């Protein structure tokens, strides 16, 4: 029961041990969601003039949020997309870090551009410093995207008590993007062709499309459905309904995102899960 914030770098981590311990958690990882928690607060302090978001949380990150530490992949990527627009993204981010939460400070690294066919305005990929009372602590790899078709329109706010636990009590609500939307980029960056010497190598997100069926539950797929027509023509590339297929090297990267996912029922298997995610495609275009 700790009374106060931790006082310095140094009891924070002695802290973050004694949780990660008390709940069978690897210290790396509990370190390494936190440190994304404390991105997601700057994040969250940007809006526009309305109070709206301008950056929603997507990706490995979203799921960490929705599932917990102990039903998600490990996750490396604080990936968002930025509401209005992505150059004001950055400044707006520095100051955020400067000022500060909860003791945390954040120095950004310059954007970089990415090339991505279908998205006529490119990604951007940057790095937060993190500092923690004046000594360093963590380093977060950031990428924004721009939005496509709705995929902003609304927001699922998700929450962690994880710093609650290291006694930093200040609320956490995270904008994140939604369930139908986070479903249609990722069938189809799974079943995306790539260029003659890059290959795909996507194989997680057979891990996360299972995942993330987990959640729409018994839901109207009807949403999930329009949400996959408008990306898939957004991006003007393989057309809708896709076939799941998988790749020569694929069965190893699946094997190594099912890592501390044991208790889960998941396809154990890449072709096993390829099965599933293709029965949720034929699901989700029979829903009008």
């Amino acid at each position: 029961p700790y009374s106060s914030p931790p006082t310095n770098l140094r009891s924070l981590r002695d802290r973050l041990t004694q949780v990660a311990e008390r709940q069978g958690v690897v210290f790396g990882r509990l370190q390494r969601h936190v440190a994304m928690i404390v991105v997601a607060q700057f994040a969250a302090t940007l809006t526009d003039d309305t109070g709206a978001p301008l950056l929603l949380v997507k990706g490995g990150s979203s799921l960490e949020l929705r599932r917990g530490i102990p039903d998600s992949r490990t996750s490396k990527d604080f990936d968002t997309v930025a509401r209005r627009d992505i150059e004001l993204i950055h400044e707006q981010l520095a100051d955020a870090g400067e000022t500060g939460w909860e003791g945390f400070t954040a120095i950004f690294t310059a954007p970089e551009e990415i090339d991505v066919p279908g998205m006529p305005v490119k990604p951007r990929r940057f790095t937060a410093k993190l500092s923690y009372r004046g000594r360093a602590f963590a380093t977060v790899p950031i990428e924004v995207s721009s939005v496509e078709a709705g995929n902003a329109d609304q927001f699922d706010t998700l929450t962690s008590d994880a710093l609650g636990l290291v006694g930093v009590p200040a609320a956490v609500a995270v904008p994140c993007m939604t369930i139908p939307w986070q479903i249609a980029q990722k069938l189809h960056a799974v079943t995306a062709v790539l260029e003659e010497p890059k290959v795909n190598d996507r194989a997680h997100d057979l891990v996360d499309l299972q995942l993330l069926e987990g959640l729409l539950l018994d839901a109207d797929l009807m949403p999930t459905r329009s949400a996959c027509i408008a990306i898939f023509e957004a991006r003007a590339q393989h057309p809708w309904p896709p076939r799941v297929a998988t790749l020569p090297h694929w069965p190893l990267i699946y094997a190594g995102a099912l890592e501390g996912l044991d208790h889960l029922e998941l396809a154990r298997t890449v072709d096993a899960a390829a099965q599933a995610v293709q029965r949720f495609v034929a699901r989700i275009d029979r829903a009008t």
